[PDB]
């Protein structure tokens, strides 16, 4: 399957192939038209990846809760608490998705990477546990590491990820 | 040209494929005979990057110093304030390479964006010039937005970049 992206006032190509860690050559293969460049509200594929779509897994999180609550067709299977952006570097809001992610990437990531779909911002864990629950992020979404340990065994790649206040 | 890496004892074949933003796939095409595994101390290619080695500029940081110095054949320059990793995130040390860049991220990343060699580590601008000159970051090396466009303007990707205590 593929990935369809919709095209937001402000992209770029240049900052759509940074959101999904691509480059803008491949971004136009994929997209032979968009050598007349960009359009807001119009859809265009995104390589490599796989169709969100199909997968009955949804996430969302909540910034102001604190909490990101895994669904499984419209019925909630796991609920965790999570640090969230600080004011001046907040956790972005809208839709992402998952689209990929690295085991043990250690440091302040912890036990586990999973990269959105915005650029240089992921899910992760942490390697410090009393940061949960508290808005001290650099924008990135912190879960204890048993938590991104599960989430990432239960999502796969595409997995949606809303985001709101 | 070509880049050349010298394996670290730690490194596996997914954290240097996460280090240099490719597969491991792409790591091992470039590198037939790492399909008997790794070796620290071995030098191995990574595909798609510039040779450093033909690269007359070279960047040394300074954590304790709070700098970053560039250099044009061991003559100094440019010297830039810098922000570097608290204590719980620290700033790495040791020897990287800047391998791609992102003109206008924004937020916290400021006007400009370089990859450094370490997964998910980079030098970049801000949004809080007070925080230039403070061990107060994630880990990557902030700078002035004024400053980190400078930078960007003189050294290609490939640029090597030493980071010492």
């Amino acid at each position: 399957g593929m990935l369809t992206y919709q095209v937001k006032q402000g992209d770029t190509l240049n900052s759509i192939a940074a959101d999904f860690r691509i480059s803008t050559a491949a971004l136009l293969q994929a997209n032979p038209s968009l050598q007349a460049g960009l359009t807001a509200g119009q859809s265009i594929v995104i390589p490599g990846l796989p169709d969100p779509y199909t997968i009955p897994y949804h996430i969302a999180v909540s910034i102001g809760a604190k909490t990101l609550t895994l669904s499984l067709n419209n019925r909630v299977m796991k609920t965790y608490p999570i640090a969230v952006g600080k004011i001046l570097t907040q956790t972005p809001t809208g839709e992402f998705y998952i689209i990929n992610r690295q085991r043990n990437p250690g440091g302040p990531f912890g036990a586990y990477w999973l990269s959105l779909s915005a650029a240089h911002y992921g899910i992760h864990g942490t390697n410090n546990p009393a940061s949960i629950g508290k808005a001290v992020s650099k924008g990135c979404i912190r879960m204890h590491n048993k938590d991104v340990i599960e989430l990432a065994s239960i999502v796969p790649n595409g997995t949606r990820v809303t985001i709101n206040r």
